[PDB]
């Protein structure tokens, strides 16, 4: 037991900036996995494993809000325990 994945829901105008930009660089750096897909209400649903640590290296950009033409409004996080380790990182 080491693995600790989460996911992070994104409120406010994130979906339609292309949020899911730099998302594959960063986590290119880190060599976690996951996914950045999109709710049907306007908000962004973001999954990541490995260390805790690690992850919240690439989410410093997340709680920045990076595109300013994006509208972060709120933001909430919960624990994440998916069955068997993810291969990549990809996107909706």
């Amino acid at each position: 037991m080491s693995k600790v994945c989460i996911i992070a829901w994104v409120y406010g105008r994130v979906q339609g900036v292309g949020f899911r930009y730099t998302t594959q660089y960063e986590a290119k750096r880190l060599g976690l996995t996951g996914y950045a897909k999109n709710l049907d209400d306007g908000s962004v649903e973001v999954v990541a494993c490995g260390e805790e640590g690690q992850v919240e290296k690439l989410m410093q950009w997340l709680k920045s809000g990076g595109p300013r033409s994006a509208r972060v409004e709120r933001v909430l996080s919960e624990p994440h325990h998916p069955s068997g380790e993810l291969t990549d990182f990809r996107i909706r």
